[PDB]
């Protein structure tokens, strides 16, 4: 299992801004055997990436459409993002699910249009305090998970991010990461059987080079995805070398 | 004032075909007096636009975040499109508010982004059949423009499309554009005074060659925002004819 070092930009960095990201993550980066860093940008920034990351860092969209292609203005393709050189991409991160109304079954077929054009999909899952303070978590993640996976091949990646834990400096503990890393991975078994045991299953949910050691050395826990201690080359440095 | 063919290629070409399309332009376009092309694409085929169109035409995004940066996965903000090249972006598309619920305020707060980034706001308008049914197409359409540019300055360009007319192969006619242009015009001039002499106003909705210099003909209508006709170069040509 290849730990994953997921990185969301979320909306922020210019093409401009991306570039000089990227080049100075490139005069720092020193590979880390066990594990794969991936880039989550703004569609628009993907060429800056492709030109400037060095080579085994890996980079992708933050959201893909539902349809191949059409009269849907402002959407943006798999087969767009595979084109531009993309090899993954976030779909139903709790942000879209809240500000922009993505169901279980659109992140479903985001996801299916992600596989059917050679890109990873990284599907978001995780509940709000209010389901976290009933102590349903677990139950309610999964099945939001069985919702957003429905005919989703293998090849996937499932990031779990507690939505209070998003933006808020409220970290997961390291147990409470396992606990849903591991309920997810039964819940892939009666999916998808064997294959299981090799998707990896992330953390994610104000993730920082001062936790996430801890979080990732679980045994369910695969890596992470990393929304505001990415913008900073340091600060992704310092989490790589968490995981070395 | 300047014809304006705005071409919304919406969910179609990767930034390879994009290249294709804008080199082929390069070898066939000769301008027309009067008409100002712009090429409203998805955002990562902005790179290859930049580097490949040729002279004298714009081009531009087709949706814009209401905000300036941040926790937003998946969103592409103002400050993003201009410094990847852009001069306008599209805002409020039908296919906008109707798939990802856009209010009035959204359109207008999107706007403002554009705007406050040096870049053209589209502010796309329109009634769906059953308000053109109960001949409620002008109030319905002016009620829903004056929330669209609220607070939003008078660097703007309106656009008059009626959802029946979208995809749908029934074009509005020459009479029924100039209907709402005049209409359109008469609010602006409320909101804006002298200034909306010079605000353009388009009509979209299945704009053909054939149809379209009898609609930009039209004494307050400024040009044509155009779909599926936008999408292969010899109907660009073709339109570029008709406006000759
Ligand atoms: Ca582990
Ligand atoms: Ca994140
Ligand atoms: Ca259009």
């Amino acid at each position: 299992m290849q730990t994953l070092l997921a990185l969301n930009w979320k909306m922020n960095k210019t093409p401009t801004e991306a570039r000089s990201w990227a080049e100075e993550l490139t005069t720092k980066y020193a590979p880390a055997e066990g594990v794969d860093l991936a880039v989550l940008a703004p569609a628009l920034d993907l060429s800056a990436l492709a030109a400037n990351l060095p080579a085994g860092i890996a980079f992708g969209g933050q959201d893909v459409s539902a349809h191949e292609s059409g009269a849907y203005t402002g959407e943006i393709s798999a087969a767009m993002l595979k084109d531009a050189g993309a090899s993954c991409v976030v779909v139903g991160h709790s942000e879209r699910r809240e500000y922009h109304d993505e169901s279980d079954a659109t992140v479903a077929a985001k996801a299916r249009q992600a596989q059917a054009n050679g890109l990873l999909p990284i599907v978001c899952v995780g509940e709000n305090l209010d389901v976290r303070e009933r102590g349903e978590h677990v139950p309610q993640t999964l099945a939001q998970l069985r919702g957003s996976l429905e005919g989703v091949g293998a090849d996937v990646v499932v990031a779990y991010e507690p939505v209070w834990a998003i933006g808020t400096g409220k970290t997961a503990t390291a147990d409470d990461a396992e606990e849903l890393a591991a309920a997810i991975r039964g819940a892939l078994r009666e999916q998808y059987g064997a294959r299981a045991e090799g998707i990896r299953v992330l953390y994610g949910g104000s993730v920082k080079p001062e936790n996430i050691a801890e979080i990732c050395g679980k045994p369910n826990v695969n890596g992470a995805l990393v929304g505001g201690a990415s913008l900073k080359v340091p600060d992704v440095l310092g989490m790589l070398d968490a995981l070395r």
